[PDB]
């Protein structure tokens, strides 16, 4: 599970990639004028193989310079570097290794090269990739998050703004609603689940803009990336035009291309959330991204009645807390984790009926989510319903609950080899049906 | 999924590895003496990058030689070749490459120590492995099945026998029965189910042996790979010693180590049956092995009664077939793979009682099953048991039943996005329990 960057450099050569067992602890590349090739090393002692350096001539040849990542308490986890002619063909000519102590480098040539950077940050660089031949041609990485963390990448735009944003979803970004005319005035998002994040932007009374949206179809699309362009805009910079790549098309653009363009040549990643600043207009923007093994998860259930609206939840990294509010049933429930991903609500909407707060901790990872167990069956306030009544959680050490109070149909899954990764069902005023999302271990 | 094998050569530089995405179709080696270098190339043009020539020697070069394989025609299925000193280093010193359709080599110098070779079949090369610095210290294979096929290795030992022997089990080997003194006079074995495997060997009427046993623990052990001796006694080329090579330790050696020693250097392998040839004595073994899966597997159930015998069968490529005699329950089910890997029956231990033979198609892999549901309830033949009284399997295309007679309380499972790869329960005169082994998609 991680994201492709990049890479940089030529189209010549052949595709290579190294993904580390364990963290990448060396680099050595040959360098004279133009890096003449790659290779590494792992903290068990593997290497990958030499990419580039492969002419027949021997001179050339270029000096062996090795790097040194001193895991742990340091990392890789990002590169910058140049690229441009040698012998007519386009090659990476410098690099440098940014840890999250210091950066090494540049090596290789600093002058008469287009270079590259990446806005990225609560990365780990757990491979690389690129293309080589006699050369090497180009060089990107693979990327994981910080424990903890959530890889980002940008902002891109003007430093401005008096409203900051930043949020980050449990499911995916399912709508987009820009206003825009030469600049982006606005944008806000919806969920999977419906719930609503922003309009961010728009406070100018005399200048909202004109309003497009962008509906992604979960069934067949994805949110990969996004693009766009920044610049003046009455005095201020901001963003003028941005792209919203999925893995189907792009849409957009929305506003008009002027100023400095920006993207992230990124792969195998699905946008989680956004940050950035507003205040009249849209200042800057950046995204949150997962990687996707979106090709993943079994589903069971759920359990319970027909009514509320559906939701779903998946952890970033680990469920670390449950906050389930009882009472003769169970009005919500709510999930956070060691990233910092926190769900919405689920249930609890009828203010004159929202229960007691019951909170359950695990202790992610030795402790995880296995199972759930519960009953269903009908609640009356002023209408009669069919929801869940009482509900247990399951960790490889401990039972939680139950909460609420028993009804007459139980439920369980007898279940084994196996920890939860997420939740969905449905709420309104309670939770009427709730299951579970499993992976193996 | 797959299975490393070797490496051959030395104990010098690092480990590398490179499992390719698409069918190798290319091979890159630089000889003088002994092999300089190695690199691969795929079939969508993705290269490894290369392994050993890191000598700033210069006669030290080695000339290039590049193998093709004319994919999906041919296809690598194994190697074979030799090393031994070059300038006091245990290295490569020669290479041939084995395909369904020739062999290409040898490369470099045949004269020159000790040979390797591997009595291998069923298999495709999807990679390579050793370890290289200056030079190619050593290399070995990973490898998986041919389609609908099972990896083997061996028979080795004499080349009589009166007997023939041919098994694989939908479990594993929890127990081998070995009668020895000098030789392997006999051997058999027992699946996770208690079903046994034989008796192969032991026809001397003046000399069966003295029996000894071997446990597996399924749940801290497995069997990987065994090793042992063939070699004469009285007057029959047989198998005169044999040890059993788990995850955790060494079994044996059973018999007395005597003529010529053979091993298989595997890892990642899970011994599924054997083959040989026997008599008097045992001739001639070998295995079969299967990737232990670097999948997990998740269990659901089993539900029903808790009377009868334990019983598993997990499929080797995909289930293709079920078989089940319920009448007014049921008396047994099986099931048979797309490999030919047949289950056992899981009761209808009664002479009396069968019910009628019902047969079940999968046309796996565009259809595959997904779930199963039933009821247990009590049913009375000449007692009274607990035991399934009817059942369903659902595939993605298609449900299938019910089978006998729906009862009371019926059990079912509310899952999505998973396959199932296999089934467990408990089974006397009728299938007490049944249970689900599912994986996603």
């Amino acid at each position: 599970g991680m994201i492709s960057v990049g890479p940089w450099g030529g189209s010549g050569g052949n595709y290579w990639s190294f993904k580390a067992n364990h963290a990448i602890t060396e680099i050595v590349i040959h360098v004279k004028d133009n890096i003449k090739s790659i290779s590494f090393k792992d903290a068990s002692g593997d290497i990958s193989g030499t990419f580039g350096g492969k002419d027949p001539r021997e001179n050339e040849k270029g000096d062996e310079k090795k790097i040194k990542i001193h895991w742990p308490t340091e990392y890789l986890k990002s590169i910058s570097g140049s690229y441009g002619d040698y012998n007519g063909v386009l090659v990476i000519r410098s690099l440098s290794f940014i840890t999250n102590l210091t950066t090494y480098g540049p090596f290789g040539s600093t002058s008469g090269g287009e270079s590259f950077s990446i806005p990225i940050a609560d990365s780990v660089v757990v491979g690389f990739h690129g293309r080589a031949g006699y050369y090497l041609d180009a060089l990107g990485i693979f990327v994981q998050p910080v424990p903890h963390g959530t890889i980002s990448f940008g902002p891109w735009g003007g430093p401005a703004g008096d409203d900051a944003f930043n949020f980050k979803v449990g499911s995916w970004i399912k709508d987009i609603i820009i206003y825009a005319d030469a600049a982006i005035n606005s944008i806000a998002f919806k969920d999977a689940n419906g719930h609503c994040y922003g309009k961010f932007g728009g406070q100018d009374p005399n200048d909202i803009g004109v309003e497009k949206k962008v509906e992604i179809d979960g069934n067949l699309e994805h949110l990969k990336s996004i693009s766009g362009t920044y610049g003046n805009y009455k005095g201020f910079e901001v963003v003028t035009s941005l792209s919203f790549i999925t893995n189907v098309t792009k849409h957009g653009p929305f506003g008009i291309a002027s100023g400095t363009s920006f993207s992230i040549p990124i792969e195998g990643s699905l946008v989680t959330g956004f940050h950035g600043k507003s205040g009249y207009y849209l200042d800057s923007i950046g995204i949150y991204v997962k990687p996707r093994d979106v090709e993943g998860s079994i589903s069971i259930g759920p359990w319970g009645g027909s009514g509320g609206d559906p939701w779903s939840y998946t952890a970033n990294e680990g469920i670390n807390q449950i906050i389930i509010y009882a009472g003769s049933n169970i009005k919500s429930v709510a999930f956070k984790d060691t990233s910092g991903l926190d769900s919405a609500t689920f249930g609890g909407v009828n203010p004159k009926d929202t229960g007691e707060k019951n909170t359950v901790s695990i202790n992610w990872p030795s402790e995880y989510l296995t199972s759930i167990s519960g009953t269903y069956g009908q609640y009356k306030f002023k209408d009669v319903f069919t929801t869940i009544t009482s509900l247990s959680f399951t960790t490889n050490l401990a039972t939680y609950g139950p909460f609420g109070k028993a009804s007459a149909t139980s439920f369980s899954i007898p279940i084994h080899n196996n920890m939860v990764v997420g939740f969905h069902g449905r709420a309104g005023d309670y939770l009427d049906a709730i299951g579970i999302f499993v992976k193996p271990d």
